[PDB]
């Protein structure tokens, strides 16, 4: 009865808020939503596997439409040999640290590795974020090269270089057409001991006021396949106007979708594996204010994550 | 290749039909319709679950849309014990007997047991039935707690006490805004080698002509498990034209979101299996009136229950 | 951890081309998609078993909406002794050698097979092609019967006969009302060593222009799970203005929904298994021309098929 698929996935009751409204809900300061993920893991091969992960969100007594199940991810992986490897399809892209997009990404990848100093190459478009509700010809395409070296036992530095075609970005809650960009950056991730320090900083060169850096210092010795094990860290960002900001990898609340003049302000965070492949996980953004000083919202995040 | 997910589901292909226009189907008198679910029981750690399940219902010959799969249930179940059990997120929730209520919930259920006694707590939204279109801040919220006490050997006895508060509820087709309601019921199941004797009474104690009561008498032995296995129960529904009722447990073709005046007739139903895991189920409601005496349309059932 | 169900899949990645456009994508003649298929087999008992497909397909760029999940097949097959069969739900139909309709059906399926004759008869109705965005009572009904016979070792020849009721059906864009169509085809299917040799003829008796038919020759081993095997063929359609072809098996860009005055031309297609259950298909029509002799648009096409 079993075959070449793997079924895995996740669940997470999430809870999100901020002292002005809009932030997370529109016309109100609070969201209560979960989210379940049943991923498949397939070996077509001894040297190809194939993931399909289905994906499920709703929020806490809205009964409006139904949990509609959507393909998050469907992608074809390749070994071509032991150095070497491919992507295809609709899979999570990182551009650089995370900062700049970690989500969704349509296109192809390409990995040459050395077990210390590693290639990546992706061309493709992005799906959500800003990138959100383009259409084929609208969306933007990203020509992504980038390089991770190993500095240390486990800390590492890197650096990538994109291009971003013509194509409509949310700015604001606003489409709006912009021409191409050529962003770049550098990243460092220094982990001593249960000690992390890590910081990342991009810019796109001929756009003005698009620089964006982030630097943050953590303790703990987080996993949340086992129990009693925590984390605690602190990061501060500091993202201007035009700095590109699809989907980051962290938690702040504000990206280019929903800030005019930028981003400024720091975020405390806390995780906790209550059980085993559950895990307790907290956060706070404070300070937050503008490019040009004006105060904005503060928000506050607490979550539930279930593995399986 | 084995995980902690274990993959179940069932399907079933259902025959409703009425000698009047719009009981089932919109200008007509009859719907054949198909419904496919799996469901993904997965084991965290040793004391806790979750459970994904992903439901896709068509009828036959309906190629407008597609059948798009929604995930029905999204929720974790946790074992504080040997006597304490919670529930969390997208789950089932039967609001006493199951007359009022028993679909989709979203929120939080508590059980507190002891083999003989056993105390449920749920808080949340009703997601089906006249809860259905409502949005969360239109929803109304149930606090809901149940006791149910063991009467003999597998008879039981019980009672209920809920709480909504205002929120938008579908009477007749129309969404209609209501003031808070204290729900209060009782029900008695008993069962007696082949025989059972049911019936459970529930009413809102704030809202006039919201009495609603059902009682029937069964015997059988019916297991989809087992092949040969046989049921037959005639059940008698009174229920007024104010009484909440969203979405019942049983197979009644009028609720609050079909009746203005209420329902108030019989209804005959028998259960077969013909194979193991396959179950032939068919219903005849007959006798329907209104409270006031106004006939009402005559309803029978026909589905057949696969299971896997 | 093991149940009755088996989950099996595959992925495809795939291009389509014209040197016209609107052929495959609206306002342009290309489209580059990819589709991911998740299938779960159950094991209802010893002679019934359930199957459940949950498909999804997704454009490369395309971030408007999500790739919802639709329930692609849902349908239950009963092994009623070792010479009859019968499925139930929504299956996939060929009506005949599936140059009309190959796709998928709700309603019922009967089989009585004697392994070198094989009768199948199905009733009910077409879900994709000419017979898509059509409500329950606009869509035809279909009353099909259909033998086969085994000519040779592994050749086959055979015949169908079927009634399309009254329904409409996408015309070149347009849905238009249809009376009772009577369609009846032979087909034969000869294949030595590695040589084949395929037709099909089909036409229906009361509507004028309706004839259809195709030819083809091919030469090759090809089977997904063997690295190495390859296969080409090259087949000629010639189908009327009035031909059914709601949903046919083959893979030229012309139908009933696209032509106003019937194709013709010709259409080469290579495959090969470059890895184990990982194919390389392509494709190329050309030639092609309505009925008039006016000229169509070239298409060619090329997919990467993962099965798992």
């Amino acid at each position: 009865r079993v075959g070449n698929v793997k079924v895995t996935g996740d669940a997470r009751i999430r809870y999100q808020g901020s002292e002005d409204k809009g932030v997370y809900k529109a016309n109100s300061k609070s969201l209560t939503d979960g989210r379940a993920r049943v991923q498949f893991n397939a070996n077509v091969n001894d040297k190809t596997q194939a993931v399909v992960r289905v994906k499920g969100n709703y929020e806490f007594g809205d009964s409006t439409k139904g949990s509609q199940a959507t393909i998050d991810r469907a992608y074809v992986d390749h070994k071509f040999g032991s150095n070497v490897s491919a992507k295809a399809g609709r899979f999570q892209q990182t551009i650089g640290g995370g900062l700049m997009y970690d989500d969704t990404f349509d296109g192809a990848q390409l990995n040459v590795g050395n077990d210390k100093v590693q290639v990546q190459g992706a061309y493709g478009y992005m799906i959500d974020g800003a990138a959100d509700g383009n259409s084929k010809s609208d969306n933007p395409s990203v020509s992504y090269v980038g390089l991770k070296g190993k500095v240390g036992k486990e800390s590492s530095v890197g650096g990538f270089y994109s291009r971003l075609s013509s194509g409509n970005l949310n700015h604001n809650g606003v489409t709006v057409n912009s021409d191409k960009q050529d962003v770049y950056g550098f990243n460092a991730d220094f982990r001593k001991n249960k000690l992390w320090a890590g910081g990342e900083w991009l810019k796109a060169s001929n756009v003005d006021n698009s620089q964006a850096w982030t630097a943050g210092l953590g303790y703990g010795n987080y996993d949340i396949a086992k129990k009693g094990t925590w984390d605690v860290k602190g990061q501060y960002f500091n993202q201007k106007a035009n700095a590109p900001i699809v989907s980051s990898t962290w938690d702040q609340a504000y990206d280019l979708t929903n800030t005019s003049n930028g981003y400024k302000g720091y975020m405390a965070s806390v995780d906790y594996a209550v059980q085993d492949n559950v895990g307790l996980s907290a956060g706070y953004g404070f300070n937050s204010k503008d490019q040009s000083g004006n105060d904005l919202s503060d928000f506050y995040r607490a979550e539930l994550n279930y593995k399986f």
